[PDB]
């Protein structure tokens, strides 16, 4: 084989690339490393979210657990949850028939409470010579009973005196208070129960003044031909309320003092509840991660990753070292192999191959290797670091008559998610084209540095490499990989070699 | 003329472009093509919406149409639709004097359905021995009647029997059931058409009880003193309704059933609706387009550019080839002709130019055009393809009296928008510079492949051009545009005219 | 001092940097000059909003200063309000205990209105033989009275005939008409004020009817036993509307012309009101600033700059010109004095450093820092000019029942701040890497030119410096600098230098 003058080049060292990112310019490009920006995986399972479990409703619905039905597990040790998870199709839910008014409003105040404590506000001794109204509609240990949250005033003796109670705010935070009234199916039970013609209830803050009168006849409700209606009202500390009654009033017993409220959300039943914890739950699982996007569920609540409509985003942390860069006067070597291996980020290292009498081949230059590992990860930790805004759904808990206000409500998170989407998408395509560009420069900034320590005494061959026109040996080399090497000490030797060459004739002349 | 080297020129070859675009960092730039993002053609009309028909409410009110005023068109053959065109002064509302109670809602609702059926609930005959109310308000054709939808019962013989009736929503489906209520002027009316002492209306299902009785008093609707109000409640499969009455109820006669609903809009009649389909309707008119924006009408339903407050956003696809490139190093000239014409995309070619003593001189380079033609090619798609969210109006359907959420729901969509319009405004802008810079950058690596086939044999002008050291004939030329010229073969030539050449003088001496 | 060639240098000059910005890459880049894109002072105070003044409702509640409490400031003169300034424990409130329905919607639609005029609906003559109540809860200087707006309609000698009185909206523009039901403790009191057994109250427009019956109790507001419940309604041109009553009934007497309303917010006491005007108003003070962020205040209205959650964010105008872009092959200079000094944007020149025989050294490029200076511009103009859509506050007026909607808004509010404040941050780190980016290209671009013009008369030592192979005076300089300078002139000599410098051995051969 002819003899050739010794040679360096400088560009990338890596490995075999197998894993492919796309640009805005470019499909599949492979690279030496990236990392990935969306979340796929997740628990399959509710958890506790930041430390704080759930309640599971089981077979009752919010409405029954919320107003006291014994078929419901009590909540008088209950200190907090973070969401709620419940049967669409439970089948304790208000055990007498009735409704629970402005119901969707409710759900959502209850949603999440971080501070959650039951309380009685009213003994009942206090409504006075009156009798407790129970039915086996909602039996509890036995017996005919009630809601644990409310009386049902009934006539002592044939006798309905005017019942009177009061109940002040005087805990310093927001207390639930509930009442209800019952609706005979005719007059005969009306008077039957009250005694009283036409009786009323006034129920009032300072703020407000409620009257209710008996709404008479026969519903369809399961196993009573009567009605109850249940009120409730979010007092404010400080807030003073009062109730009284010729007739029923299903007195308010136990109320609750709740502080940081609205923090949750309703999740269905199904997926199954584990012993867990994560900092996001969705509808189809909790999520662990650092990433700042999640492509599982639009259904999120909590410390989330963005949801997106997006696949993987795979954004470039390593090289471009293909067999084409070449074309672009770039080089690149491949190796399985090099001394303390590849850096982790990057995978891994700009640097020489060289070739000379003593032999081959590579060495990594560490300087500027580092200065584009704190660039790419400065770069990463910009693009993730400064998420650190509230990313879970746009949400809210609705009743079947809400409906208006429950689509734009979700349509509003869906368009939110339609931004994050797209500028997610085109922020990795851009990024990913800039990052495989930065280190090209990179390289050639190198290059740049080893023409100009060598000038004369080298020949650029346009292809990252340079043709040294004086013996070279390791010693030598290694000047070059240093920054020490001096072309005066080669220049007489260069210039004979550079002369010697110019003379040669591939065709004899 | 003095004697010159043969000649090769890298860079690019076009047309006079006669379009501008705006970059980030200049206004203005003369390139060969670019494509328009925004739409502003519109039809001008009402069109079919994806193939479904909107309803025009003509001389109706959606109130009038819904509650089945005998002057409206009846919707017993109606299937669907896609949106609602409505007269604001739409002469025939409710024909008597009346109102619907949350008619916001119903009207958001029922903006569009995309299957609709109207049903009879429950026949009339069950309501017993009552007879049927008809008034010169509401009349069909002449003859005195009332909504088609509701039966007025009034007394038969001067006595009202209690009155019941239910339906149970055995249709797999939703169903809007609609009833009303007459408040007479007076208490003679009352006793006359209702007989009874205190008349009440109870209507339930298992989920909630209302009960009503009548006020009485002087209203000032047209053509009579006394008022209707009418309800509506939305059934899902398995619901069940109750009626009872002694007084008073307009009783259910004909519902809907519908599926996919509150998908529509209602928009403002004027705007003529004609023979023609679109994928989105504004209230301008119909867009049928494959843009990704539009700037014409932010009141905008179906399958919708996203809306920008904006004007026309040129998206950079062709060349900056311009006298003053050469002030940059980069080559370019102007042809009103090549040869299998110009690339549709960029409009046209990257190639060469050249001169020797046989003439000159263009020619493209077909690689490295190509390669150019499939990063714009994917840029685009990535640009548009990856919008493929939900860009529609983000709207409600609300009455007078909801004008609160009306607002808050407007200045969402108005933010959303501003949001859409700044981020396309700058995607526009940065893009475009990195564009003209990528087809200088791709130039340039051009141009660097030739000076390293070429080497010594060959002096780089810096303007994009080689004067080359040796006789260059066509077959030489195409040599170095192939990718087959060896300089080994001319470097004797090269070297004695290279002597040649550093041995002249511009003034002796 | 051995010999050595006469030197041009191609690069920065400026002062010392005194100033660092991030990019997306790096942090703490010392550069010449940049902005501030994020206001970050204000007033402190609440001051007049684009010409119009807010009210300051001092002692009092909205309630009390809409319905006229005679303890607050009449409006009778107030002709507009651009926003309100409230204390949330005003004492002045409803001056007999009651309350305002449906006040959170009232209070959303009075926030700021445009054009505002009391007008007088109906006289107090038009409701008959009546008297007019007055209270010492409502005192006007010491004299029992009662709200402006209201006339409380009580017995005349023992007789209270049927009531009965008419507003017709003929104003062109939208009027707002208050009106009440006084509740009484007890039977006896409702008798003694009303006379006429169970009276009532009927209020009706064209489009809706409500009838009022009296409430009978104890509440327990301050002084007061009874209870009043205030209602409203806003009347659009053409609207009618009518008032009969047998008792019960606060007549309206005073309503409200008004125009471009729902414009405005409430705002709390505490923050002084002063005498100042800006274009946007938060709860911390006043903003005037052609700034397009804010990070002072989320509370924010008017022509605002858009809120987001973010330190200040610097963009880069000026050069990077530090002691390590030689490592890049830059040439730099620092100095405190040039003649004409620093121009403004950039801080400020590209161009040449010289060395000769004469001396040193330093003169500005005018064409090319120029060009420089317009490509700045013209960026921080689009960033800046075309963020051009509404960015204050997305919030609502809300009373205490109506968290869920409130919470909604609130979290939009947010979330379209999250947006914002994302975009804002990379928006700025990846535009400072491209303008520190393109500054170093235009450099490079004039040092390629000289190149391009010195051609073999020179040598290209990679720091951005020719060694001028002839001697080159300051004439000659100066033909370099306006690129007059004709390479050939000085061929013979360049020739023989070049053949010396060639020939010397600094290590002896
Ligand atoms: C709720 O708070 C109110 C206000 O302090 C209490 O009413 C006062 O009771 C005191 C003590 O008997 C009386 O001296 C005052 O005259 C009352 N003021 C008024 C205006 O009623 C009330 O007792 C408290 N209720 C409960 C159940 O603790
Ligand atoms: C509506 O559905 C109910 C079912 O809940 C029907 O009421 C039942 O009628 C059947 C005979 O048809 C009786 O055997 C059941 O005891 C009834 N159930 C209850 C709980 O009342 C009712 O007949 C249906 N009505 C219509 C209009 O079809
Ligand atoms: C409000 O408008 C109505 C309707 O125009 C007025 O009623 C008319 O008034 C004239 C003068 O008395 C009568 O001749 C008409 O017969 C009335 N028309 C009707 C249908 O009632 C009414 O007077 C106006 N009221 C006020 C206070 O301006
Ligand atoms: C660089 O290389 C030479 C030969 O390996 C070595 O002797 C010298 O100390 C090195 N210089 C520096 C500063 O690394
Ligand atoms: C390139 O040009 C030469 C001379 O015209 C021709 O003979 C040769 O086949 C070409 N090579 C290729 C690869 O097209
Ligand atoms: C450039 O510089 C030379 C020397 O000062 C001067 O004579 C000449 O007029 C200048 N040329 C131009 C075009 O400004």
């Amino acid at each position: 084989a002819d003899g050739i003058q010794d040679k360096i080049c400088i560009g990338y060292l890596s490995n075999n690339s197998t894993d492919t990112v796309d640009t805005l310019t470019e499909n599949g490009v492979p690279v030496t490393s990236s990392i990935d920006l969306v979340e796929t995986n997740h628990t399959g399972t509710y958890c506790s979210l930041n430390g704080v479990s759930p309640i599971h409703l089981g077979d009752c619905s919010f409405e029954g657990w919320i107003v006291g039905n014994p078929s419901c597990a009590s909540n008088i040790n209950i200190r907090e949850w973070s969401y709620l998870i419940e049967d669409p199709n439970a089948p304790h839910k208000l055990c007498f028939p009735g409704e629970v008014d402005n119901n969707g409003e409710l759900r959502h105040l209850f949603s999440g409470v971080n501070s959650f404590s039951r309380t009685e506000l009213i003994p009942p001794s206090k409504w006075g010579d009156i009798l407790e109204g129970t039915t086996a509609s909602c039996q509890n240990r036995g017996a005919n009973s009630f809601y644990r949250n409310l009386i049902w005033l009934v006539n002592k003796l044939n006798k309905y005196p005017v019942v009177k109670g009061e109940y002040n705010n005087t805990t310093g935070r927001d207390v639930l208070v509930l009442w209800g009234i019952h609706h005979p199916d005719t007059e005969a039970t009306a008077n039957k129960l009250y005694v009283n013609k036409n009786p009323y209830t006034l129920v009032s803050t300072k703020e407000w003044s409620r009257r209710y009168e008996l709404e008479i006849g026969t519903r369809i409700g399961d196993g009573q031909r009567s009605w109850m209606k249940i009120y409730w009202h979010l007092m404010h500390p400080g807030e003073r309320i009062t109730f009284e009654s010729s007739g029923g009033l299903l007195a308010p017993r136990y109320g609750y003092i709740i502080e940081k409220y609205g923090t949750g959300r309703i999740f269905q039943s199904g997926v199954r509840l584990a012993k867990c914890n994560t900092k996001c739950q969705t509808s189809m699982g909790g999520i662990n991660t650092n990433k700042t996007f999640q492509n599982i569920e639009r259904n999120a609540l909590g410390d989330c990753p963005k949801y997106i409509k997006s696949g993987q985003l795979k954004l470039a942390t390593g090289l471009r070292n293909v067999p084409s860069i070449g074309e672009r006067g770039l080089f690149g070597a491949i190796a399985g192999f090099i001394e303390g291996g590849w850096p982790g980020l990057i995978n891994g290292w700009y640097g020489f191959q060289h070739q000379n009498e003593q032999g081959t081949g590579i060495a990594a230059d560490k300087t500027s290797t580092q200065k584009a590992i704190n660039e790419i990860t400065t770069k990463i930790n910009n693009i993730i670091e400064k998420m650190n805004g509230n990313y879970d759904s746009i949400r809210g808990e609705f009743n079947q008559v809400e409906k208006r206000i429950n689509m734009i409500a979700d349509r509003v998170d869906d368009a939110v998610t339609d931004i994050w989407s797209y500028n997610a998408k085109l922020l990795v395509l851009i990024e990913n084209d800039r990052t495989l560009d930065l280190h090209d420069a990179n390289v050639r900034n190198l290059h740049e540095q080893i023409k100009r320590a060598l000038k004369d005494n080298a020949i650029d061959e346009g292809d990252g490499c340079f043709s040294i026109l004086h013996k070279c040996n390791d010693s030598c080399m290694e000047t070059i990989r240093n920054g020490t090497y001096n072309h005066e000490d080669y220049k007489e030797e260069s210039q004979l070699k550079r002369q010697e060459i110019e003379g040669i004739r591939l065709v004899p002349r």
